[PDB]
């Protein structure tokens, strides 16, 4: 032990682990990255909860970033930096069930607010070692300690048949669970304090904070959290019972698994990990976007009801939470199979490629409830129009999936005792490769919030760097107090909770804050009280 760095040496409860040293452009950070939290879910153990990981002798290496849960690789656009950069950065492997640390250089001699990031993807893809999410600088400048853990995906990660012992569901929010409780036992050990931990998470991985919100055992393991582009509730982030066990079904028999469950399972089991992903988006019921294959499930357990139910009747007087979503929340979705569009041209669309547009994002739509759409998206002054077209079919797919569920998670915890703030976020990145007519679009805010943007390699704007300092302050600002508004800043305009009464919201961009009331109400109002009664009729 005796000729290595004593600031990276740290006891954990399976035993001791040796950190690296990193680079920050401020400074240095400790890093301890691929920490084992759970037994590799492997062999047997595939679709079956995590199992704590065992003690270890010796010191664990903790200097690299570990394997990535086994997923599909995005092939759209090979080459091109706009897909690659979500695309897995370490092999993958069904080993994969590890945990990451940054804390600052030396350790804080005093008890640090802890964020926990938790990665999306649609809950078939993503991994917590991707650049985007590096946490040196939120470490660095913010003194934060910063954790974000690998969960299994796809398949092997919510892939279940509801009611069986072999695959209950929700096992990938189980290795979520479990890294929350391994933050309970261990981040005191690296200077974080346990008694203030914010969850945060984009996509299917702000849809996950919100499961754990709605979650008995979880709520017991975080004070505060942040959604940030995704919620439980809405068309995507969760299956009936029912329609897991179909899709279950359909992937068994598709890769030659037959009549029982344990029969059933035991076979999936046995298949080798590719042969799964190769045939998990076969399992659709529709032809579809912003749809996933294997995604939580209401199992009444993990969600004792829907999540829908459950913001309704649900208590939230202890929560503070900030939410939000940025400017373009469908664009992305439109280039993976909606015919018209492309990030090589305008993707100036024609009607009869937006109403099949329609179709594909509203799947799930009968004939009726589709005109509705269509009726509600068109600009009657310029209804043939190619560029209005190509953003309306935007808007529907981002203010069905995202906004739209946003915007009642917001006023719904808020009706029921939340303090709630929330955004609009609208800075296109100076850095972005994704064509102009996309916007702002899913993911590229977290860029930001993480503090890239100081990372002087980089090459982003100057201006974008004081915005992503900014950002980072209102974040671990909210982390620390439950309140995003600097408490000492007397000049600095305020962020307002978001109330039902007033609706009020702040839009993030190069500017300063702007307060505005109403998240897109109007529109909202549609897709939030009026499609449910036509989807009824
Ligand atoms: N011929 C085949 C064979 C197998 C599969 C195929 C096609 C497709 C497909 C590809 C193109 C068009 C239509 C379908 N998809 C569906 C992909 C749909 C992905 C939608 C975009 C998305 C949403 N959340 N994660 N992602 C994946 C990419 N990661 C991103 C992420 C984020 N933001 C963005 C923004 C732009 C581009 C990507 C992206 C932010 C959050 C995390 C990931 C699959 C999905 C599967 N689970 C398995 C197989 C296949």
């Amino acid at each position: 032990e005796g000729r290595e760095d004593p600031q990276l040496l740290v006891r954990v409860r399976g035993g001791q682990l040796r950190g690296i040293r990193l680079k920050a452009p401020g400074g240095p950070v400790s890093a301890f990255l691929g920490i084992p939290f759970a037994e590799p879910p492997v062999g047997s153990r595939r679709f079956m909860p995590p199992e704590p990981k065992r003690p270890w002798s010796g010191v664990l290496d903790a200097t690299t970033f570990q394997n990535v849960c086994y997923q599909y690789v995005d092939t759209l656009y090979p080459g091109f930096e706009g897909t690659e950069m979500w695309n897995p950065n370490r092999e993958l492997s069904e080993d994969c069930l590890y945990l990451n640390v940054w804390t600052p250089y030396p350790r804080p001699a005093s008890p640090t607010p802890v964020l926990i990031w938790i990665y999306g993807g649609g809950f078939y893809s993503g991994a917590a070692s991707l650049d985007v999410y590096d946490g040196r600088f939120l470490a660095q400048v913010e003194g934060a300690v910063l954790v974000s853990m690998n969960y299994r995906v796809g398949t092997f990660g919510f892939l279940a048949l509801p009611g069986s012992r072999e695959a209950p569901g929700n096992v990938g929010l189980l290795d979520q669970r479990l890294a929350l409780q391994w933050v309970q036992e261990n981040i005191a050990a690296f200077g974080g304090d346990p008694m203030s931990v914010t969850l945060f998470g984009e996509s299917a991985g702000a849809a996950s904070v919100g499961m754990h919100i709605l979650s008995l055992p979880s709520r017991s393991l975080f004070h505060r959290a942040v959604l940030q582009s995704g919620t439980p509730n809405g068309p995507w982030a969760t299956v009936s019972a029912g329609e897991a066990r179909r899709r279950a079904t359909l992937l068994a028999r598709l890769v030659g698994c037959p009549g029982n469950d344990t029969e059933l399972i035991a076979c999936l089991r046995t298949r080798p990990a590719q042969d799964l992903v190769d045939h998990e988006w076969h399992v659709l019921p529709q032809e579809s976007i912003f749809r996933f294959s294997f995604v939580p499930v209401v199992d009444g357990d993990f969600l004792s009801d829907t999540p829908e139910a459950l913001i309704n009747t649900g208590d939230f007087q202890d929560l503070q939470v900030l939410v939000g979503v940025v400017k373009d929340e469908g664009s992305a979705f439109l280039v993976y199979g909606v015919p018209g569009f492309s990030k090589d041209n305008e993707s100036l669309i024609s009607r009869a490629q937006f109403l099949a547009g329609v179709r594909i994002g509203v799947p799930q739509a009968s004939d009726l409830a589709a005109e509705a759409v269509v009726l509600h998206y068109t600009d009657w002054l310029h209804p043939e129009d190619p560029t209005h077209l190509r953003d309306a079919m935007s808007a529907v797919v981002g203010d069905h999936n995202v906004v739209c569920p946003v915007a009642q998670l917001a006023g719904r915890l808020a009706a029921q005792g939340a303090r709630v703030y929330a955004y609009i976020f609208e800075h296109r990145a100076s850095t972005l490769t994704w064509p102009l007519w996309m916007g702002v679009p899913h993911g590229y805010e977290i860029e930001f919030i993480f503090g890239l943007p100081l990372d002087p390699s980089l090459n982003y704007t100057t201006e974008e760097r004081i915005f992503a300092q900014r950002l980072m302050k209102y974040w671990t600002n909210f982390a620390r107090t439950g309140d995003p508004n600097d408490p000492r800043d007397s000049k600095s305009p305020q962020w307002p909770p978001y109330t039902t009464a007033a609706q009020q919201y702040v839009s993030l961009n190069l500017k300063p804050l702007e307060v505005r009331r109403g998240l897109r109400a109007q529109t909202c109002a549609f897709w939030n009280r009026f499609l449910p009664k036509l989807l009824s009729a």
